[PDB]
């Protein structure tokens, strides 16, 4: 674990305030160099002062928003800012702990709060946290807190997504400063404050950070936890554990201990149980003596109880074989890009429910934070990945590379290393794990991974072929794609059927392990019919899930542990001749209605689901 | 103006919380009567433990969430709920005033907050406020206040809209207790929390109501302003205005006077003036000497000076001539229904502003708040309406529904006499104003108006026939809606010109007075184009569209002072065989991507601005 | 032979049941136009639906009657004009003799093919009315006297009791379009309403029914759950609830159903049409639908029982 902790900013007895959502001054800067962001240096006095500025809101990706195509298409810094009104007792009583949080910036993050600099952050999909306290009460008065954030462009060999810039020096062709960014995923590079942006408080004595780890012992499960504090010296801590709402069912007392609690009643996923995602919380209280009297403060972490195994054939949840009947999903959606939305949120979760998939996977990245979301009742597996998307180019393995990848790995697993949902991590998606260094590369930030965390099984997911895959030794669980009819063969639905029983038979005989089918599909644009299936048509993706399906029923009860189809839904991604107003191959529209594949693939997940 | 008081919560020196964002507990109430919601008295106990509860978010219609369809078509009550962390401050203070405040219900709603009823509202697109600090202290500990809610049907006959029940005994055809709701407006009638839901503190005396009304005299302009306290005894009251950023250019004293700001610097619209939408601020700055000593508050007003005439002929603004050439909006899109939303708000006034549309109408109903985005930079002027929908049969004039269409237009009122935006009032959309009674009606609403504020003309738009008209000799500006083609003369193009040129003439002979084209369009979808314009097509919509244009350009610097197309986009409405998935009559789709006939209109309004 | 009970339609003696479609002379360009490239593609989708019937939509066609006889074996109901018939002015003795001339001309020209099972005087005339209940009259019966060797009926889409030419028919084709037309978007009531006609036009008139149109319009690239209007899924719900419908009369006293259209095909202008009628089952430029797939499973399955 990373120098730091992390936890969910959830109020009781030190609560938080939110401009997490609202508009806010913004600003891209561009012409030339880094330009005059910094030269100028813009943070020392309200971004209007020095130029022409514009309105943003959080959380939003600021690509789609606007009109003009420079700034959806933009690479280098680009500014916020917000004046906040700083509550009185805010600012004038020393037990408080003032945190400032983002819930995700992009590439780079400059935060310019407390009379400075306060905060950076490189890359992820991830949150940082500034200050303890100090709100430059020394020389103020009147509480208006001043942020500014500035942020950076699309890729680079060292970050993740990797990217790569290039300047095309007028060669007939191309303007004068003309340069592109070149990158090696399927998805748009949005920006902008996307994610929460909330000021919140603590005592100076903070329970800074927990982590349950649990487990099952005949008489019911038993979770086992361990917590930290930061400062004082003199405190005590106990926890105490309730169910469905509030029966007392178990308590503990130190900073490190266990629970057994009986009666049982373990989280199980949509799958099986009647009665699934049970989520019991835990109460954690800290009574510390600091300088101005014993202060206290409490968090309540929402533990579920389940264990997850897996053998050289199947999957075990709840000690019981589990398979995967889910989706791939992703952060997308009209006008807001990436930014966070609570109703978009619901409908997604309704129709996951609607359609029987009972798993899906943090598609080439760590999501928002409702993987909460996938604890509550839902009870939806997930397979948490990292940005380890592009890693295609022999370059993008270098040793920097390497160590970033396994900090990003630290902060994926602080941040979720809580939720019962997440069963399974990922290190990457398709990476040219068939050359040699990337395999030595995959077997580090794998083998991290396992420390860290020897909770659940890792893996990476691949395009590479048996025996010409590097990483396949290390993986715990083979993760698939494969794209027969589309990619390759195209138009020929008679030969999936042919070429996926192989695929199959080849990785099992060699490597011993269970197989997850994590992406297939065909780019279908909705209207176009043809009796003949043929291309990007309605039938034809009912066709080619229809022969997918018939072949992992061969293998399903066997080594084959989970099938996760390409899209929930269509999205954003770069502009290419074969991506048409983006990667139309989800079975839900952008604006999230079906497509006739779905009600088909509805039909199966409910039809296994009540095997 | 109605007993009570209403400004925008926006913290300084005292506060706002809120949840008006979140995700919520939710039920409806349904299988026969009023049911049991209230018979069981749900309101007095946790809503799990009632039965069966969903999640909802905030603001955000309920309709389109979820994929059961008796949720998407519920007519009834509706249930919401939320568990709030009080600060400590929060509940033990006594100087502190604790309002609950929502944006907006539906036809009823029920808050029970502190340990009771807390507030009810009827019907309107309109907010209410509750408690003054009472946080039940008396009895309870950790602050932990529990919000319920409850919600009513479509519509009625005394409400606005105006609806009509209607049961249906089984005559061989419908179920037993089958019920309909007849409507007549073109809408889908959404319900559930769509805009804000913000507790917020003041101190005990505060400056519960203010109000401002300005003009021009040579040497600059002159804020006049009134002012009111709620409580102590006493107190000081001492006002002063700053400009652009904060350079003071007046200062008042009292709870009523003047402000004489030389140098001047009205409020111009997007249209003319190249530094158009000033904003002033007032500083309401008050110090009261209440029970436990003087405490103070302070509000700061965005002041926006500039007045607005009329005559025979032309409408003026800042004392010249302003043609109107906006649109008519809507608050729809995809899943949130008519929820608030950020990110759409901002994509709406880039296509604004794109356009070259420096006016709209609060088409049938109040706004969530964003009249203050019509009074930043923006400009965007606009005719607030409100709830006058389906005024078409004749029962629905009845005096009652006149008390309260009364009642409604104060309250519309109170909440948006302020934004300097606002040039116009609407009382009604197309109502039955040949009737007899209407006409009584109208007068009545309309003078009422007129009284409470006296600063800007009111009207009421009509699809009345010119000398059938009643309420037309009332009316301070005349707004005609006419589909020349569309709804008559199906495909007739050729006429357009010629009946169109007539009506104006008729209209102004009679009435001597501005015409505006305030509705005009085909239903239009895209991808459908027929070279010979046809029907549900892209070009025969660039066909009326360019017919119509041809008219208004003809009697433009005349009598005829503005013109607003049909909708700016797409949105949903009642399912009838001639709405197809909605109101198709948009210049932009449901999702904001532009129409071929957009960029004709955006020719044409850039043109005209230029002029 | 083509005989009828007073609860059954009987070919060669076994009793018959329609199962196929009401279509139109109506292509793009080309319009009424006629060709044997789209006259192909048609009976390709026609035995393709399992549709082994289908009517004559309005008005005598061109050659497809010389291919239903042809080596398909598609039972036909031949169908003259005389569909336009709202006014009480369109119901002259000039006309009526007009009509009377045209029933004709029809059988003097399909006479000897085995495919045209039965005539079918005209479609949704104002048959509330007492004397189009007479002028239909005199042309059911001048058409049996120009050929006794098949039924005679005409399509009808009013209620039972009000039906002047209900009597004379051999076989009620009724034309019922719920949840369409009426009560907008209300699957639930269709299964009822439709029974309720079914039980009373049986309870007076003693004979066998065809339910000769239905469905809903449909916009092909629109989705939407919870059904909604020109949506491909709401068709698919409406159908289901008509075949769940019919399915309980059908052994019983109704001897076919007709799905509407084959295909979309163009209308005159109405705020109420789109860009003709779309209430096909088949793209004008003759695609499948999804519904297009949901029928023809219901087809072969009817026509394996
Ligand atoms: C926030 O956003 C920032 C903006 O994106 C971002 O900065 C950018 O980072 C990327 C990341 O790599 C940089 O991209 C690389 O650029 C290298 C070239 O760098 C040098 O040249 C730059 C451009 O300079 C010209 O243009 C400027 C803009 O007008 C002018 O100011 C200059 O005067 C100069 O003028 C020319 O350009 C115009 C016309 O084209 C016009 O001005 C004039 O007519 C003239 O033609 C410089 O800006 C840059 O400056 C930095 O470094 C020098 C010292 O080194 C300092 O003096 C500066 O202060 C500054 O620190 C450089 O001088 C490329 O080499 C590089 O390509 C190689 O690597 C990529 C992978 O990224 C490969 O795909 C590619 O094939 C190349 O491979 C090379 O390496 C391989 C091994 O891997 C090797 O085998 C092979 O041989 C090969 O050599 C890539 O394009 C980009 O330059 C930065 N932009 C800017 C504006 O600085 C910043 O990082 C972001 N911040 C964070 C934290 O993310
Ligand atoms: C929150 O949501 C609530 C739910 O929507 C909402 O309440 C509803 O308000 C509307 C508003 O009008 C009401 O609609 C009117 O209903 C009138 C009939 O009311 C009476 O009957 C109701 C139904 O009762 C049957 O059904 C119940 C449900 O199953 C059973 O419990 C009953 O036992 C009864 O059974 C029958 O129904 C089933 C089968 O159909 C089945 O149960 C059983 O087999 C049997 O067949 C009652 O609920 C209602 O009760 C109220 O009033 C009585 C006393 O009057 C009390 O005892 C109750 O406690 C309760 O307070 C009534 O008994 C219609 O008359 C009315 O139609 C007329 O008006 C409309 C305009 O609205 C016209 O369009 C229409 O043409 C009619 O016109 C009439 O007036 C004109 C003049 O304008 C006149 O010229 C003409 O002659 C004509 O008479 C309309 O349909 C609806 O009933 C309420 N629903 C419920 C469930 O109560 C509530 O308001 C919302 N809250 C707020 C603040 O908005």
């Amino acid at each position: 674990g990373l120098q730091g902790g992390m936890l969910y900013p959830q109020e009781s007895p030190s609560r938080e305030c939110k401009e997490l959502d609202g508009l806010w001054s913004f600003r891209a800067d561009f012409s030339d160099n880094r330009r005059r962001g910094f030269e100028e240096q813009w943070y020392r006095r309200p971004l209007w002062e020095s130029g022409p500025t514009v309105d943003m809101p959080v959380p939003s990706s600021f690509n789609d928003i606007s009109q003009d195509w420079r700034l959806r298409h933009f690479v280098g810094w680009v500014w916020y800012e917000r004046e906040v009104i700083l509550p009185e007792r805010w600012t004038q009583d020393l037990r408080t702990r003032v945190v400032l949080r983002i819930g995700s910036a992009h590439s780079y993050a400059i935060v310019w709060v407390n009379g400075v600099d306060t905060l950076e952050h490189e890359g992820g999909y991830l949150p940082f946290e500034a200050d303890i306290s100090n709100l430059v009460q020394v020389g103020p008065l009147p509480s208006r807190l001043r942020i500014t954030i500035a942020i950076n462009n699309t890729l680079t060999p060292t970050t993740l997504p990797p990217g790569t810039i290039q300047y095309l020096t007028d060669t007939s062709k191309y303007p004068k400063g003309y340069f592109v960014q070149n990158t090696y995923f399927d998805f748009f590079n949005y920006a902008g404050l996307q994610r929460s942006v909330l000021l919140y408080t603590t005592p100076t004595t903070y329970i800074d950070d927990i982590t349950v780890t649990t487990s099952v012992e005949q008489d019911s499960g038993l979770v086992n936890y361990q917590i930290s504090v930061k400062g004082s010296n003199l405190f005590k801590l106990e926890v105490r554990l309730l169910d469905a709402e509030n029966k007392v069912v178990a308590n503990g007392t130190g900073t490190q201990g266990q629970l057994k609690v009986p009666g049982v009643s373990l989280w199980w996923p949509y799958l099986m149980h009647e009665r699934p995602a049970y989520l019991y919380s835990l109460e954690v209280q800290l009574t510390a003596q600091t300088s101005l009297g014993p202060v206290s403060d409490f968090y309540t972490l929402p533990v579920g109880i389940r264990t997850v195994a897996v053998t050289k054939s199947q999957f075990l949840i709840n000690g019981k074989p589990f398979y995967f009947h889910g989706v791939n999903k992703h952060e997308d959606a009209d006008i807001r890009g990436k930014g966070f939305d609570w109703p978009l949120l619901v409908k997604d979760f309704n129709l996951l429910r609607w359609l029987g998939a009972n798993a899906f996977r943090t598609s080439h990245y760590p999501y928002a934070e409702e993987v909460m979301q996938m604890c509550d009742r839902y009870g939806i597996v997930v397979i948490d990945e990292c940005p380890g998307v592009g890693l295609a180019l022999p370059q993008f393995f270098n040793n920097v590379s390497l160590h970033h990848h396994m900090q990003v790995m630290e902060e994926v697993v602080r941040r979720d290393k809580n939720h019962p949902a997440v069963v399974m991590w990922s290190v990457a998606n398709e990476p040219a794990s068939h050359l040699e260094s990337a395999g030595y590369y995959l077997k580090m930030v794998i083998a991290h991974t396992k420390s860290l965390d020897p909770s659940r099984p890792v893996t990476f997911v691949s395009n590479s072929n048996y025996a010409a895959d590097k990483g396949a030794p290390y993986v715990d669980v083979i993760c698939l794609n494969s794209y027969y009819s589309w990619y390759h063969d195209y138009g020929h639905l008679e030969l999936i059927q042919l070429q996926l029983a192989t695929q199959f038979e080849n990785w099992y005989k060699k490597y011993q392990k269970p197989i997850i089918q994590s992406e297939y599909g065909a780019e279908t644009i909705a209207g176009f019919h043809q009796d003949p299936p043929l291309m990007f048509t309605e039938e034809y993706q009912k066709s080619l899930l229809e022969q997918y399906h018939l072949g992992l029923d061969q293998k399903r009860r066997k080594y084959v542990v989970g099938e996760l189809i390409w899209n929930f839904a269509d999205f954003m991604t770069e502009q290419s001749p074969t991506r048409v107003l983006g990667n139309k191959k989800g079975i839900f529209t952008r604006q999230r209605q079906p497509k006739s594949a779905a009600f088909l693939l509805r039909e199966r997940y409910w039809k296994i689901a009540n095997e």
